[PDB]
C-alpha cells in the first residue's frame, strides 16, 4: 500500500542489507534492498551535492554523487517507472542516523519535471530551487526530525542547539505541490532532482546514509525506515 | 479577513459599481472598482493572453489583455505590494457570471515566482505552465461551478453538455501549493504570469468577465461574489 | 574535417544508400545511413515535433518525432558524444531536396545546454527559442536556399513567390554563437532541443527529408550534399 | 554613431564628471553623466553582485546592489529604451582602475531576456548563466585587458602572475550571440542582468568603478573609456 522510489546513499555498509560493504549508493524500488548499487567515497565537514534524472523514452533513472576537486560516483537503471509509479507522486527527501548521530543536513535542494509528449506543443512542468530554508516552508512538508530554519540549512534529522546531532532521527521533507508522470500523448517525460548535503560525524565510522524519494501523495514514515531502512521501507530489509 | 490583489477581465461596463462606459480590465485591491483602468474590446470567439509583472524593486502592478493581429491594451500601478498580501500567498484564477452565459473557458496558464536579495545570491523559485488540463487537476484547486475536465482546457463557469453555458455560476482555481514572496533575507521579490482565454456566450453582451487574483490561504468563493463582485469580494465595492 | 552528429527526417526511402524500405528519422554519425533507426510516416500538411535529448552521465542520442491525434516514432542511440564531437561546438538545422519539390518549412525552434558537475555545483547554461522567425535573424545564420522572412517561419529549402518550391535547393541555419558541451571540470553535460516542422509538397513522394544536426564552427554546406547527403556530408556514404 | 547603455558603479567620487561625490551608480544613456544618481557603500575583499531589469510595458531601467548581512543599493529610470537603443543589441559588463589599480573581478555573470508580445502566444528567450570562466570563452567577446581563465573568475583588467592589479585596464566581456528588444507584435520585453562581481585595493580611496552595458553590436572600447568615462564612452564627460 506505501510505494516509494528514492536515491540510495547508505553511508554505513549495512552489508546486513546484503548490501556493499561500505558507502554505495543504488535506486531501491520499493524494496530497501537496490537493484543496482556502487561505491561511493564520503567525506567529512564536505558538501555533498546529488544529481537525478529520468526520460520516458530513454528508461533509465540515474545519478551520480560528486564532490569537487574530488571524484563522485554515478549509477544508472534502465527502468519504466511508469511500472513502478502511479499518475500523480510527491517528492521529498529524508535521512536517518543510526546507532550512530551525524548531520544530514540538507544545503540546496532543487526539482524541475516536464511533460509534453502529446505533439499538442505545449510541454508542461513544475519547479522551484530552494536555498533560504526559512523556519516554516508552508509549501514544504516536514516529517519527523526535519526542523526547518536554520541558517539556510535544511535538517532532515534531529541536533541539539550547542552542536549534539543525535543517532535515531529519520525525517522527510518533501515538495508541498504533488508532481507527475502520467498524461495520455505522453512521450518523453524528465525531472531532474538534485541537492547540496553535506554529512558530517565526530565519529569515525558514521551510521548512516541519506535518501531523494517520489512516492505516494501521502507517503509517510515506516514504522521501519530506520538505519537502513532509510526512513522510506516500511522494513523488510 | 480575506484579502486578494488580482486583475479582472471585466466584460460588462457596470456604471453602476464604477464599472465605467465599456469593458476594462482592473487591478483591484479590495472592492470591484479597479484602482486603475483602461478600457477593453472583449473580442468573442477569439484567444487573448492576458498579463501581469512584478518588482520587488520597482513594485509596479501591471498587466495588459492582447488579441491577436489587432492592437493590445496596456495599463498598471504602482502599490508597495508587501502591506497588503500576507507573507506567504497561495494563488489561482477566477471569474463570474450572473444574468447571461458566456465561457470563461481557460487555454492554459502560466505563473513563476523568483525571490532573491538574500545576499546568497541563487533564486528561490517555484514555477509552473499548465498547457494540458485533464480530468480533476490534483495541483489545481476548483472553486464552485469551475470544472476541469473538457478538453486539456479548464472552465471556472458553468456551462451545458453539447455547449450551452447558463449564467449563474462562479468558478475559482488556485495552486495545491501556498506560494512565498517575502523572504526577510529579500531585496527583489519577483513573479509572473500569463494564460490564454477563451470566452464565447452567442449573445452580444456577453459579461460579467474575469480576473487574475491571488490572496491568503484559506480564501474560498465569497457567497455572493457575482456578476461584478467577482467571486471574490465578500459582497459590496 | 568537419564533424556532425544529427538526426535526419529522412521522407524517402533510398534503399541504394541504405535509406530502408520507407521514411525513417536518423542518428547518423558521418554518412547518410543511420547507425540506428525506426520507420516513419510522413505526414503533409501537418505539424510535427521532432526531438531529441542527451545525457553527460547516461549519453543516449534520442530524438523522437510526433504528429497530432496519432501516436509517435521513438528510436535512441547510446554513444559516449565527446569523442567524436570537438570542445567547443557551434549548431542550427538543415535539409535538401534534388528531384521534386517540398517544404523543409520550420515553424519554430528551441534548444537548451546545461553543463555541470564542476564541483562548484550552479549550472552554465546556454538556451533559446524562437517562435518568431521575422526577416533577417542576425542570431542565426541562413546556409543556401535556406531563407528567413516570410511569416515568423523559416524555411531551409527554395520555394517560389504565391507557393511553387522548386526541388534543387538545400538550406542550413545554425547559431550566432558557438556552443560548449564538455568543460574540463564537467561530469553531467545535457542539451535539448524540439522544433515544430510543416513539409508540404502537393506530390506524394516529396522527399527527400531533412534532420536536426551539430558541428564544429567553420562547417558549411557540402558542395553536393544533395537529395540525401543532407546538406552535411561531403558527398558519399 | 556609438551608443550604448549601462549602469554605471564608480566606485571613485569622480565629482568632475559633476558626478555625485563617491561610490554612486547610476544609469547612463550615452552620456557618461548618469541620469540618477544613488549612494553605495562599496566594501572591500568583498563580493558584490549587481542587478538590472526592464519591462516594456513599464518603463524603468533599474538595478540594487546589495552586500549579504549589510545593505545595498537600488534605483531606477522610467525611460523606453526603444529610444536608446536598435532592434538588435550585444551585451556586455567592463571595469576600469584608474591612475590606482584594483581589481575588476567578474564572479557570477548572468543574463536573460525574453520577448512576445504578439499575442501570437509565443514569447522568445535568449538567457546563459555563466559560473566556471575557462581560457578562452569562444562564446564571449573579450576586448582590452580582459584576461579570461583564472579559477573560474573574469577578470576584466590588467592584473599580474603573482598579486599585482595595474591601474589603466579597460577591458569589455559580453555574450557572443547578440540580443533584441525589436519585433512588431512587441508588447512586453525583459530581460534580468545581475553579477557577482568582487573589488578590491589594498589603498584607502581607490579608483574607480565597473559597468554593464548593452550596446552596439559591434561596439568598441572608447579611445576615451578610461577611469569614469568607463570603458564605454567615446569621453566628454
Amino acid at each position: 500500500a506505501d510505494t516509494i522510489v528514492a536515491v540510495e546513499l547508505d553511508t554505513y555498509p549495512n552489508t546486513d542489507i546484503g548490501d556493499p560493504s561500505y558507502p554505495h549508493i543504488g535506486i531501491d524500488i520499493k524494496s530497501v534492498r537496490s537493484k543496482k548499487t556502487a561505491k561511493w567515497n564520503m567525506q567529512d565537514g564536505k558538501v555533498g551535492t546529488a544529481h537525478i534524472i529520468y526520460n520516458s523514452v530513454d528508461k533509465r533513472l540515474s545519478a551520480v554523487v560528486s564532490y569537487p576537486n574530488a571524484d563522485a560516483t554515478s549509477v544508472s537503471y534502465d527502468v519504466d517507472l511508469n511500472d513502478v509509479l502511479p499518475e500523480w507522486v510527491r517528492v521529498g527527501l529524508s535521512a536517518s542516523t543510526g546507532l550512530y548521530k551525524e548531520t544530514n543536513t540538507i544545503l540546496s535542494w532543487s526539482f524541475t519535471s516536464k511533460l509534453k509528449s502529446n505533439s499538442t506543443h505545449q510541454t508542461d512542468a513544475l519547479h522551484f530551487m530552494f536555498n533560504q530554508f526559512s523556519k516554516d516552508q508552508k509549501d514544504l512538508i516536514l516529517q519527523g526530525d526535519a526542523t526547518t530554519g536554520t541558517d539556510g540549512n535544511l535538517e532532515l534529522t534531529r541536533v541539539s542547539s550547542n552542536g549534539s546531532p543525535e543517532g535515531s532521527s529519520v525525517g522527510r521533507a518533501l515538495f508541498y505541490a504533488p508532481v507527475h508522470i502520467w498524461e495520455s500523448s505522453a512521450a518523453t517525460v524528465s525531472f531532474e532532482a538534485t541537492f547540496a548535503f553535506l554529512i558530517k560525524s565526530p565519529d569515525s565510522h558514521p551510521a548512516d546514509g541519506i535518501a531523494f524519494f517520489i512516492s505516494n501523495i501521502d507517503s509517510s514514515i515506516p514504522s521501519g525506515s530506520t538505519g537502513r531502512l532509510l526512513g522510506l521501507f516500511p522494513d523488510a530489509n
